[PDB]
């Protein structure tokens, strides 16, 4: 039994420990080192792989979450806090961590590669929603999942310099993808079977990999929840990347007056200000007030990305990949309590048609005033377009469509038509232990929990139909890892999951009501957003 | 019996005729004198009263139509000729006809007075579909009909000129108008009673005098059928008049070569040229390819219309005023055989998308490509982008809409939103009778002939619930004739027809089946014309 728990790497030997479920044990090695810790003359430094060791590396328990910001508008509410890192927060973050089930498998299996999201500025693989026991029990996989590092530490860039370079965060989870084709066989896992799933900024460092050529050879499967690299927010340009980063540099009083002006010296004098210092000043890098705005995100600078993620993704030949997309059914909700005028987590945000027309302009920033024109008239039922409920649901739409839907609707339709077969949902069940207000619906993020079979924990409170629901979201996701066909290989009385195409656009809608074929992800909108907009700023 | 034929007016005495229809006899004195024959030198001048005259003018029989195109694309088909004109051409034209009940009514009778339209450049009111014998006898109201110039002859426009100031074909229906104040009581008709009524120019013309001063004071109610005059044909402006009028002047030779072109001589030249050879180069002085557009509209020039028809319905206080305006179910349909790439009438259409990308340049002419592609984007399905059946009816919807439904809906808003009753309806009964194809629906003018109470007519074929249905549209416009109001004085078991707002936006439904209430019309499009397109037009 406990002989299980003792597993050598090529760095050395690692000692784990076994979780409990309801249906079994699993074997997890949670914070196995797969880089050097990124100190000192190492910060914004591509990483570098961990030195072997000596000794029993102890892999019992998480490790320490990569210094991000906290939020801290709620405190003590759940909808919030559970998003916040659960460990001590430290640049020596860089850690893995890897769920097989019990007993080992004796046969290759299917490995299932999470990288959480978090606007590329907070998350952690540590988080209880990412707890990976339970798919790996109810399935029988594989699952491995790393921190990177985000915001300055991660996505820093003053492009054409070496001292910070900008994308480390993303050769992060690189460097660990390496490691699990060099490693997960230790555990009983398939290195030519590997599928990486993510959510947020998550689906789109996915999607940048997909991208990438160094790390197309790293995985075979990709799934992209609620994110896409396309979006208005997963990626910078080089010319503002330099100018947030030199802000920042300036805020915390770098250089010092006056002497400095290069790169050399102003990464010099960044890394020896301590980690939070360089936290508590991310926020006011930003150019405008906003929402679903990031300040240190992917930098195009032709080295990880030798092209914008739209020109990739049009010049693209994905030919043999099999990819699964999606969204949840309220993607914009949450983000309006975070900028937009009359809305409140704590009442029903029946916002006026004034606090609507100003709203739009924090959903979607640095639009010209005749764009925004556009946006107002294709949002406004002109029917009643001084309702509150209706504007509130509109907001909503707008951030949702113009952020996540769209860009991922983009990419589908992309990569269905030029090779790759594609499996596009929509997530319509609001959990019933969501602390969140009802007017939010299924907000982003909470589709994750019934992924990672959260439900089947026995000491939270959900529903049994919300357990089977999430058995079978798992066995969705199983089946795409292990065959790349959410369907089961070979159930003809289940309703069936057809591939999503450009022409007919088909997905499903994951709730508690069996499997459900619709068209369109929000084809009239998304119409605006991906064809005409781009028209009407280029003219003006 | 035949001493109700003999009425004596102003001008002197006149003998009518008795028709005859199936509920009982109808005096009827057609080809009534209002207007000295705008001939010779009175060519493009506004009209002169007609003169008195010795005996008795013999009004048994319709005058002459004016000077007009004749549509001759398909000879011999009902679709078309029924709107051709029925007697000689001839620029001695300037008649008008009085329906009266038999027995000539005793007290005050309210009076309809009905203006055709044919976009200011045909029509007549001597047309099969325009015979008020139905209408005056099931009713037992007054109404009339006038000849008005048309085309060239009535709106041709050297704007500041003496010569040819234009608008003079509106000034042919005002003293029409005026005719009636001073004469209609000699028919029983009651000169404080006075409802005008018209379909397309005809409603543009009603329109119009409702924003000139001089003609308000000549009626009470007014009925606007499928057009306005904000539409984008009804007006045309001061320099593109005097550029058609100089086109004209130069296709028929004017001037002869070697002398000036100032506004006398040319007019001067033009009034030399046989009427037919005005007519037979009419259609050459348009801008570009196009449908729905016309060569010589009334003219904005500060006289009939102190500012734009838009300008005045903005401006203007309507309170004690009662309007009923409406549409037709398929505006836009017929249009399309008459210049729009791939559809002829005597097969489906089935255009594909390229022809309909080229049809909306045809459809929505004179504006940019950004424009056009916003035009696109509203009216494209994006789930069925190249459907030929829904690209089809969605270049009808461009083209009904553009002209007719959003200028109408903007008219009833600002005239119910400023001291008006308004009344909306949209008519979407097909004549079983109806020679049109299938795929056009219920095309531009096709309700005129059930609200004369043509299918009365025991030659035609039309079914018993098109007649019944028939009496019950002459009821509603009688009724709002009668009392301003189409719902019946008492009679709360019929369903109600409730007035428009331009918060509610509430019209009828006018079929075989009962009122059914509806809201909006077309308000999702017609905040596309009325609101956003100017904005981006402005802004290119
Ligand atoms: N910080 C958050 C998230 C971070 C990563 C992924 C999903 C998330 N959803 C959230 C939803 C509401 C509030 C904060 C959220
Ligand atoms: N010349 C026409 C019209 C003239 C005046 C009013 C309505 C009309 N509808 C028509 C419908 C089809 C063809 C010609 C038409």
């Amino acid at each position: 039994e406990d002989a299980e728990l003792l597993v050598t790497v090529r760095g050395g030997r690692l000692r784990g420990i076994r979780l409990k479920t309801p249906g079994g044990p699993v074997s997890a090695f949670l914070g196995i080192p797969f880089a050097e810790p990124p100190m000192g003359p190492r910060r914004f430094l591509p990483p570098e792989p961990k030195q072997p060791w000596s000794g029993v590396v102890d892999a019992t328990t998480f490790q320490s979450v990569c210094y991000q910001y906290v939020d801290t508008l709620y405190p003590g509410f759940e909808g919030t806090e559970m998003w916040n890192p659960n460990r001590e927060l430290s640049e020596d973050c860089l850690y893995l961590n890897v769920w097989t089930p019990y007993p080992r498998p004796t046969s290759p299996t299917p490995v299932l590669v999470w990288i959480y999201g978090g606007g590329f500025y907070s998350g952690a693989s540590s988080l209880d929603v990412y707890d990976g026991r339970f798919l790996v029990q109810a399935e029988r996989t594989v699952l491995v999942s790393m921190n990177y590092r985000v915001g300055a530490f991660g996505f820093l860039a003053l492009p054409g310099s070496r001292e910070a370079p900008g994308n480390v965060g993303l050769l992060d989870q690189r460097l660990a993808l390496q490691w699990v084709q060099e490693n997960v066989a230790a555990f009983g896992g398939d290195p030519t079977s590997v599928t990486l799933f993510g959510e947020s900024a998550g689906a789109a460092s996915v999607g940048m990999h997909l991208l990438s050529p160094p790390s197309r050879g790293l995985f075979h499967r990709a799934v992209l929840q609620s994110g896409a690299p396309n979006g208005p927010w997963a990626t910078v340009g080089m010319g503002e990347a330099r100018r947030r980063a030199t802000q920042l540099a300036h805020l915390v009083g770098c250089p010092p007056g006056g002497t400095g002006g290069n790169d050399t010296e102003l990464v010099a004098c960044l890394r020896t200000r301590p980690a939070q210092v360089l936290v508590n000043h991310e926020w006011h890098v930003l150019p405008q007030e906003s929402v679903f705005r990031f300040s240190f995100v992917p930098v195009v600078d032709g080295d990880f990305l030798s092209d914008t993620p739209e020109a990739l993704i049009n010049a693209g030949d994905f030919h043999g990949l099999q990819v699964l997309v999606g969204v949840v059914k309220d993607e914009g909700s949450y983000f309006l309590v975070y900028g937009a005028p009359g809305f409140s987590k704590d009442n029903e945000s029946l916002i006026s048609r004034a606090e609507f027309l100003a709203g739009v302009r924090v959903g979607v920033p640095q639009v010209s005033d005749l764009a925004a024109e556009a946006v107002v008239l294709h949002y406004t039922d002109w029917l009643h377009p001084e309702d509150p409920a209706r504007l509130r649901e509109a907001l909503s739409d707008v951030v949702g469509d113009h952020n996540v839907v769209c860009p991922v609707a983009q990419l589908a339709g992309r990569l269905a038509a030029q090779g790759a077969r594609v499996y596009a949902y929509v997530f319509e069940h609001r959990a019933s232990t969501l602390s969140w207000p009802l007017w939010m619906g299924v907000p982003h993020g909470y589709e994750i929990e019934f992924i990672f079979g959260i439900p089947l924990d026995p000491s939270r409170n959900y529903t049994a139909e919300e357990k089977i629901f999430a058995q079978r979201l798992m066995r969705y996701w199983a089946n795409f890892a292990r065959t790349g066909d959410p369907n089961e290989p070979r159930d003809p009385k289940a309703p069936q999951w057809p591939p999503y195409t450009a022409g007919a656009q088909q997905y499903v809608s994951l709730d508690l009501r069996p499997l459900e074929v619709r068209r369109g992800l929000r084809a009239q909108a998304c119409a605006f957003w991906n064809r005409f907009l781009p028209k009407l700023l280029s003219a003006t």
